[PDB]
């Protein structure tokens, strides 16, 4: 997609050279920004073929408030298993948060729920927010939360949603983050009949590991096609009811998948 | 500022009409960012005279912890009066959750003590995070954060962050916040022996009170001056050791301040 090329040549022209945790190095740029209106299409990246299975299943996984990689496996999704224990646990990972946010006085916040409520009662508020930003818990998660705190905001009968992303693997983990909350806001707007409005994407530290340039010169040689269309067929009770099943994405016609190493 | 009086324009420009919290009514977008290169000059608005005083001290009074109006009234400052009780408390806002994020097993959390570690021994690190955005305890605080979660980042010895402010307010709160996290880069460079880099500003629902309408376009017809320069006078031991005296604020000449009621 244009805004995703666009964003992978910055990197390349105005990257600096960072070491990292990983020990891979990278090329990296802070702060950026890019939008989405999701009525010109479903912002799934058409430049590499992506893999709708693993984006939809992880989703449905962070809603139950899952954080065991056994779903993913029951549903053949290995997205997960570097990180994971010898149990298939990842501690208290974003579903945990979203779902169960555990506070001192003993009880458990359920943030999905609570934004239901604000959207349905008062769509005006500016503090519709979901952090999986626990600070409490992050020495017992895999890996502190990438896609940190997201907010939505109503305007004009459309829903709106803006992702913070501190650290963002813009070749791997972008195109799913994209499409992962592209979806979200999709559901949500169905669950309060609302219209889809916009997906804001900002960045914190943005970058290109060492061992994905010969990949990135590949992607950034193709042209994109025409986005998708996303359909749900019907419409679950709850937002905690939907499956695999319930997607289409209709007209998507990538060109060939692009194989990369994960950094871990 | 270019940057302050451009969001303004866009804000009148592009802004939808949407009812709020306090009943005043707003024109808001969603979605904004700006950036601000700290080594050009101090980012303190010129088109209208910002009581410097007020700034300092709130920052001053985030870093000790505090959540009570006391110590800024010992300073005479009054930006806090109306959101406190009887008591001149406002809950575990800011202060509190910077230096004393409380955790379920019992734990109080120094985020600024931490930050400084991982600048001082990991300075790559891409977790280099502060929340104010402690959802256990929104329910005790008089104002839900309305900056809440910034991001610092190192390159080639210079420091940046990232601010992400949920809700702001275009014409009063917005030159506060830029100048108090520019001054808190400023502070934390001179503790880790680091060049000031950027500052990144990302807004949610960014937006003018429709009773800030007159004075909005009494600023737009100002012409911006030069930038000041932040001079710090002396080096203290630690972070929270700074006092108001050891700032100096040269060539600071703005136009004449202007007037507008706070909507509560
Ligand atoms: N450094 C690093 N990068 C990351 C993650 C990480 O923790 N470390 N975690 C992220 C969570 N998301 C993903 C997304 C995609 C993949 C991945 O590997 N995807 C394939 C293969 C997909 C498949 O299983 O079929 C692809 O080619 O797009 C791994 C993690 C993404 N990027
Ligand atoms: N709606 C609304 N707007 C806000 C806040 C709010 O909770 N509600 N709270 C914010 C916290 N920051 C400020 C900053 C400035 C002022 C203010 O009023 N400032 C003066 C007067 C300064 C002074 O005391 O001398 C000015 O003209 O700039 C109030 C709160 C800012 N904007
Ligand atoms: C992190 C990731 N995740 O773990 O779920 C995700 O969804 N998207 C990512 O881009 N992602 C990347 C950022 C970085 O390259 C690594 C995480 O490493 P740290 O930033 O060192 O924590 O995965
Ligand atoms: C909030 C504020 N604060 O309370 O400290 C601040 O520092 N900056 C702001 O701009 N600010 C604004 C945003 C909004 O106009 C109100 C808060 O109202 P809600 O967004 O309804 O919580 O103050």
């Amino acid at each position: 997609m244009k805004q995703y090329l666009e964003l992978m040549q910055k990197v390349l022209d105005e990257g600096t050279q960072k070491n990292d945790r990983t020990g891979t190095g990278t090329l990296s740029i802070f702060g950026h920004q890019m939008r989405f209106n999701l009525q010109d299409g479903f912002p799934l990246v058409t430049t590499k073929r992506c893999h709708l299975r693993s984006i939809i299943h992880e989703l449905l996984w962070f809603l139950q408030g899952d954080t065991n990689i056994a779903y993913l496996h029951e549903n053949n999704v290995t997205i997960w298993d570097e990180w994971a224990d010898e149990n298939g646990d990842l501690g208290p990972v974003y579903g945990k948060q979203w779902r169960a946010w555990p506070t001192p006085d003993g009880r458990h916040i359920d943030q999905i729920t609570t934004v239901l409520n604000q959207l349905k009662n008062d769509p005006d508020s500016r503090r519709i927010i979901v952090s999986a930003w626990n600070v409490g818990e992050l020495d017992k998660m895999a890996l502190a939360p990438c896609h940190a705190f997201f907010q939505f905001y109503v305007a004009d009968g459309k829903l709106s949603c803006q992702l913070y992303q501190r650290s963002c693997d813009v070749f791997l983990g972008l195109p799913f983050n994209i499409a992962s909350y592209a979806l979200l806001v999709h559901m949500m707007a169905q669950q309060c009949d609302l219209e889809v409005g916009d997906f804001v994407w900002t960045g914190g530290d943005t970058h290109l590991y060492s061992n994905h340039m010969d990949q990135t010169h590949l992607q950034l040689s193709r042209e994109p096609r025409p986005l998708p269309k996303l359909i749900i067929k019907r419409k679950p009770e709850s937002i905690f009811d939907y499956r695999f099943e319930d997607f289409e994405i209709e007209g998507y016609d990538p060109h060939p998948g692009i194989k990369a190493p994960v950094a871990i």
